[PDB]
C-alpha cells in the first residue's frame, strides 16, 4: 500500500 502507498499513503501520501
Amino acid at each position: 500500500p502507498f499513503l501520501f
